[PDB]
């Protein structure tokens, strides 16, 4: 009986596992745009992708993850609230059954059709592992979905899913940039939160970007064929992978912008 999204294990459960999921720092909330304060000291983002070298990619059962090799500073993510460098390990994505859902964080209550995690980790902490011990060993940079034009740049990974269909599949995934992932505008909001699935650990600094990606329904209907299920059981679609807003307590959400 193992954490999941469904009616029996979704995340209304997840507290019994794991207590942290009522903690002073749980991700996602809500971004209230109104209540965020313009920080000027806030720098600009600094996303250094061009020598990123990715590797595979797994159905883990929750979602996919595409990972990179982590083993030097290949991709990294420094700059704006961060101290120090952070190093990408894999991007993932959270999805709805419907375009009305989907997103973990909101804007304003606005739930986005999907809502893409590049996970970074601290390199002053020696390994991720070590790093998810830690208040500031994580760096999530969040990117909104909304459905409308394709974005050319996800559909390499929209067309290796049929490989990957089940739990506990991966596959060969070299060469992959993220850069055609990212909007125009580095514009972000940013607050002190935790991961958005078990072990729900409180040690992300969470940089959410202002400007959505568009990705087609085509798109987005493939993710949706995924399965939470292996191979050879009962075939449940990997739909509404997402964690709802959780309760802001005494934390502020900073603007990099008016
Ligand atoms: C690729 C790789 C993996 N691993 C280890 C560490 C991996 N792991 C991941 C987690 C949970 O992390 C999360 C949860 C939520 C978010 S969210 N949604 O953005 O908030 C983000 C991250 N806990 N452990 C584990 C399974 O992949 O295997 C490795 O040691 N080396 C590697 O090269
Ligand atoms: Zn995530």
């Amino acid at each position: 009986h193992h954490w999941g999204y469904g009616k029996h294990n979704g995340p209304e459960h997840w507290h019994k596992d794991f207590p942290i999921a009522k903690g002073e720092r749980q991700s996602p909330v809500d971004i209230d745009t109104h209540t965020a304060k313009y920080d000027p000291s806030l720098k600009p983002l600094s996303v250094s992708y061009d020598q990123a070298t990715s590797l595979r990619i797994l159905n883990n059962g929750h979602a996919f993850n595409v990972e990179f090799d982590d083993s030097q500073d290949k991709a990294v993510l420094k700059g704006g609230p961060l101290d120090g460098t952070y190093r990408l390990i894999q991007f993932h994505f959270h999805w709805g059954s419907l375009d009305g859902q989907g997103s973990e964080h909101t804007v304003d209550k606005k739930k986005y059709a999907a809502e893409l995690h590049l996970v970074h980790w601290n390199t002053k902490y020696g390994d991720f592992g070590k790093a998810v011990q830690q208040p500031d060993g994580l760096a999530v940079l969040g990117i909104f979905l909304k459905v409308g034009s394709a974005k050319p740049g996800l559909q390499k990974v929209v067309d290796v899913l049929d490989s990957i269909k089940t739990k506990g599949k991966s596959a060969d995934f070299t060469n992959f940039d993220p850069r055609g992932l990212l909007p125009e505008s580095l514009d972000y909001w940013t607050y002190p939160g935790s991961l958005t699935t078990p072990p729900l650990l409180e040690c992300v600094t969470w940089i959410v970007l202002k400007e959505p990606i568009s990705v087609s329904s085509e798109q987005v209907l493939k993710f949706r064929k995924l399965n939470f299920n292996g191979e050879g059981e009962p075939e449940e679609l990997m739909v509404d992978n997402w964690r709802p807003a959780q309760p802001l307590k005494n934390r502020q959400i900073k603007a990099s912008f008016k």
